[PDB]
């Protein structure tokens, strides 16, 4: 399938070269997979989600996304126009308040929620969790992410936006999950992207168009935007049967575009997420 005039990041993940604008992908499109977006919520009523999004849990007075961040990330995972995996099921877990903040204890509870809640959902092709959040190093936060991964969920987490080594941030620094840095449309490391040995992969993160609250759209930047590209890619590849939740991060690294990014510090992987789809 070909989506013309796609957001640059979608075109990038199906291309061996920057500078194109059509996204190419197998029409299975993540059907039968599920992606949990653990964030500020999801505006499930947005036409772009086509009834495939729902809120499953909140720790606050509403499950609505009063911020936009979670809706934007969910749109990159799975919206019809802005999403990588256009037929996946999206499940929102609101661990962040409408200002985008959340206590680590709530975030940990949300991760353990997903590890159990997947047993209440129909996801025959597999389960992914996208975590566009983080703070300073916490062994308890890392351990929660490790448990979620161990339970059979492909966990993708943001590297962070500090232009620093991600070893000092959580859950970015957890070795067993997929830690995602950000790149721009010219294949440069995004100016804010964290780096370091703990990163597994880069995805598009600068000037990413996606859904927003109030039935709208906007372009924003962050490792928060790169993470759902990788989460959606995992769901797409799992639906294709090419990999599993336990092996998808490694498979994405195996099949990535290699050595094409600039300003990657010595010791950080130079790997850009790529679907290897041959139309």
């Amino acid at each position: 399938a070909a989506q013309t005039n796609a957001p640059w990041g979608l075109a990038r993940i199906s291309s061996t070269s920057p500078g194109t604008s059509t996204y190419y992908y197998d029409e299975s499109a993540g059907q039968g997979s599920c992606v949990y977006v653990i964030d500020t919520g999801i505006e499930a009523s947005h036409p772009e989600f086509e009834g495939r999004a729902q809120m499953v849990k909140t720790y606050y007075y509403s499950s609505r996304d009063g911020n936009g961040h979670g809706t934007h990330c969910a749109g990159t995972v799975g919206s019809r126009t802005y999403g990588v995996a256009k037929k996946t099921q999206l499940f929102g877990v609101k661990v962040l308040d409408d200002n985008g903040s959340g206590q680590y204890s709530t975030i940990i509870a949300g991760m353990d929620f997903v590890a159990s809640d997947k047993n209440n959902r129909n996801c025959p092709k597999g389960v992914v969790a996208s975590l566009s959040l983080g703070g300073g190093y916490s062994s308890s936060v890392n351990s929660a992410a490790a448990r979620l991964q161990s339970s059979g969920v492909m966990v993708a987490v943001a590297a962070g936006n500090n232009n620093a080594d991600a070893r000092n941030y959580s859950p970015a620094s957890e070795p067993s999950v997929c830690t995602v840095g950000a790149s721009d449309r010219y294949d440069r490391r995004s100016s804010f992207s964290n780096y370091g040995s703990v990163l597994d992969i880069f995805g598009p993160g600068t000037d990413i168009l996606s859904t927003w609250i109030g039935g709208s759209t906007r372009s924003i930047s962050g490792t928060s935007m790169a993470t759902p590209h990788v989460a959606g890619l995992a769901a797409y590849l799992m639906t294709l049967g090419k990999t599993t939740a336990a092996s998808a991060c490694r498979y994405i690294a195996d099949t990535a575009n290699k050595g094409d990014l600039s300003n990657i510090p010595f010791g950080t992987v130079n790997l850009l997420a790529y679907n290897n789809y041959q139309a």
